[PDB]
DNA sequence: GACCGGAAGGAAGGAAGGAAGTGCG
DNA sequence: CGCACTTCCTTCCTTCCTTCCGGTC
């Protein structure tokens, strides 16, 4: 998170969301974990530039997001296009598991 | 694992498969001259014989973001291969 | 020898060996061609069999995809959750 | 050169002679090299050390333990792309206190 | 129906890293 | 024992689709 002091994708997003100077490509839509991609093409490019993977597009990025469904990090907001919600309870388990 | 674009240019070089696909100029502008037949071969080759143009076109409509090919705006079954896009992957 | 740690190929064969585990995974062919009827279950079982929580099919399948290069097993091109065990690789291993 | 051959040596042995470009060669005058056939490099390495089970996956692991030793680097993004750290091989042959 | 693209999911395989096991020295 | 790996996974992806649409053309 902001206490992750390689870069995971779910972190890369929170990094941008925190500084709302990057609101031109992505920002929040309701503070209850609900965020929305304003320029998915731009989001992918940055994540590409980061990983030295300039061919990286939403098409390939999207896949990586939808792997966080079984391992609960984030969720799909039904219908709402480009809308995903973070499972805070899920990341807490991942970051501090209780056997 | 052979890609889709590789499979297309397999049967465009050999014009003995002109019953399925052919050229409309050497400007990277080919023509899908038997969509139903075109769909069968990919499915048969991939062990996925349920493949139709509907699902196959989606695969070719993921080639827009990736500068590999595009559509001939309006014209039917007419897609333009990026010959400066294949050179990038050579 | 297979005394040190349980190998994944050995982990899967321990369940389909008999039944009662047929609900999540079982055989489909004499060659083998086993099929996972509930991969979500199989993942959890292997994830608790080795005491490794946060285990899914993706992480499991990746390990079974490394088995291609070694020639331990082969995948049935197209068929969903379909893999066939290769006698060649397992013969070379086993006790030696 | 400065000649149980170690792995980091085995690769540099091949890069010298331009006849081994088939499987591995240079890609820049900054110690950058690509494995043009990793499966081939593994086969030669499995024969050399006499470990015929050898692949790229296990070969690579050894090269990714070299990161901690500061022997070589991952050329980020580029496929099969690794680069030697000249600084962290002088430390091995001339460990200065 | 062609033709378009989001979204949910298989499937190959590179790359980073823990962890026990293997000789060799 | 200390080194230098080797063996075998987890882990997290990038990559190329297959499938299923709803929706415009
Ligand atoms: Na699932
Ligand atoms: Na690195």
């Amino acid at each position: 998170s902001r206490l992750a002091n390689q870069i995971q994708l779910w972190q890369f997003l929170l990094e941008l969301l925190s500084d709302s100077a990057n609101a031109s490509c992505i920002t929040w839509e309701g503070t209850n974990g609900e965020f929305k991609m304003t320029d998915p093409d731009e989001v992918a490019r940055r994540w590409g530039e980061r990983k030295s993977k300039p061919n990286m597009n939403y098409d390939k990025l999207s896949r990586a997001l939808r792997y966080y469904y079984d391992k609960n990090i984030m969720t799909k907001v039904h219908g709402k296009r480009y809308a995903y919600k973070f499972d805070a309870h899920g990341i807490a388990q991942a970051l501090q598991p209780h056997p």
